[PDB]
């Protein structure tokens, strides 16, 4: 019964991606995924069949404490990035390596230097970042992974690898870019920012990137309708960057709630009083939201290259009523957004909120691993529903 209005002007090579970085921790936690028919199947195969043509994976330098206890949130390191990349290429999908350049979650409020770079002077940290990127990419190439793009940083609105001065951040951006350029000329270099609704922000950032000669191809943006303003604004601010600086643009992260229920007992990020919810919290609502961001980015014209849905399969390791049993799994496999072992690195946030999935209700799969009708949105935006 799913309905999808055809996206007008959508290019045939539009990037349709998903970030399923938590897939490895989940599978080790016992979680399983299925396909339409209902038979266990590799999620990457189901994604390919759904029309997805790109996979994004977050990479933390060393997301573990001194003893090796994972910080959680998927315990995403280079090693899991290779596992995911291999399965992505094996299923005909390009890879987007997303380097946070930190040992844990990197966002507007958190851009902590990796423990190894904790006390390196700026010069040495820069070359370490360049080196890390270079070696990581080479390990992926060696694994035969088809890399189509690299994100030098994740939501670096106010910092990167412990740095907050934009003159220094730019040098770090170039150190990362350098590595990518040396690895493969065909790999697109992306920079990722968020909060597009903030007046003049993206215009200021783009101009600053230009004044510091940062070498990049894609100006990426997060876009969560709950807090980031209108689609009209998104298109407007991305088009401005595109036309003024000749860059490509895209949405590196987006999602929507298909249900108000919490599937694993650990409070979800959305929905919540105060959040802007222009679509009904249903499977159709979710599908309309995705379809609309795709339209919004496509409306940018030449420069709008794609949209990545963030974590469409971070489903529960168990029902909400088995909360205590779930905690054990989140703790042991880091299949939750964070573990108590991350308190040493991030006492402020992870330190007091560690637990399970905060987005199980925004997946494109149900709590049991079955694909929701909304997964079809990737195929239907080209033609629309029959
Ligand atoms: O569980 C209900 C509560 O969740 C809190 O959110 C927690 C952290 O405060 C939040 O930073 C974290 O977000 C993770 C990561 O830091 C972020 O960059 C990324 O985009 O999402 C991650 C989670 O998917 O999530 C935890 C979850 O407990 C809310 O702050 C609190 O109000 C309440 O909703
Ligand atoms: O990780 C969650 C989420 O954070 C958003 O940014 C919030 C807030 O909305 C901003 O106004 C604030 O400046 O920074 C915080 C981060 O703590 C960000 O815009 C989203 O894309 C997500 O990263
Ligand atoms: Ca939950």
């Amino acid at each position: 019964g799913l309905y999808v209005e055809k996206v007008s002007g959508l290019r045939k090579d539009f990037i349709k991606g998903v970030d399923v970085s938590s897939i490895i921790a989940l599978e080790e936690s016992g979680v399983a995924f299925y396909n339409e028919s209902g038979k266990k199947q590799d999620i990457f195969k189901t994604l390919k069949e759904a029309g997805v043509n790109y996979v994004r994976v977050r990479i933390w330098n060393d997301p573990y404490d001194a003893n090796g206890n994972g910080y959680g949130g998927g315990n995403n390191d280079l090693e899991k990035a290779i596992q995911i990349g291999k399965r992505a290429t094996a299923n005909g999908m390009k890879l987007l390596a997303d380097f946070h350049y930190s040992d844990f979650w990197a966002d507007p409020a958190k851009q902590k230097a990796p423990k190894a770079w904790a006390n390196l002077n700026f010069e040495d940290k820069k070359t370490a970042l360049y080196q890390y990127t270079k070696q990581s990419l080479k390990a992926m190439k060696a694994a035969g992974i088809d890399i189509g793009m690299v994100q030098v940083g994740n939501e670096t609105n106010g910092g990167l690898a412990g740095e907050t001065d934009w003159a220094k951040m730019s040098q770090l951006f170039n150190a990362g870019s350098q590595a990518v350029r040396e690895t493969d000329s065909n790999i697109l270099v992306a920079l990722h920012f968020t909060n597009p609704e903030t007046s003049g922000r993206y215009a200021w950032i783009a101009e600053t990137l230009h004044r510091h000669h940062v070498d990049y191809d894609v100006f990426a943006s997060s876009y969560y309708p709950f807090w980031h303003g209108t689609l009209k604004n998104l298109t407007s601010v991305l088009t401005s960057v595109a036309d003024t600086y000749g860059k490509k643009v895209m949405v590196a992260e987006t999602s929507y709630t298909y249900t108000a229920e919490d599937g694993d007992g650990h409070g979800n990020t959305a929905p919540k009083n105060g959040q802007t919810l222009n679509n009904p919290v249903t499977v159709q609502g979710q599908a309309n939201a995705v379809r609309d961001v795709i339209q919004a980015v496509s409306d940018v014209g030449e420069a709008g290259i794609g949209v990545f849905y963030w974590e469409p399969a971070w489903i529960p390791v168990g029902p909400a009523h088995r909360l205590e049993k779930n905690k054990a799994l989140w703790e042991t496999y880091g299949s939750g957004w964070a573990t108590s072992y991350a308190a040493e690195y991030d006492p402020e946030d992870a330190g007091k909120w560690f637990g399970g999935s905060a987005v199980d209700n925004q997946a494109l799969f149900d709590f049991k691993g079955r694909p929701l009708p909304s997964l079809h949105v990737f195929q239907y935006v080209d033609t629309g529903t029959p």
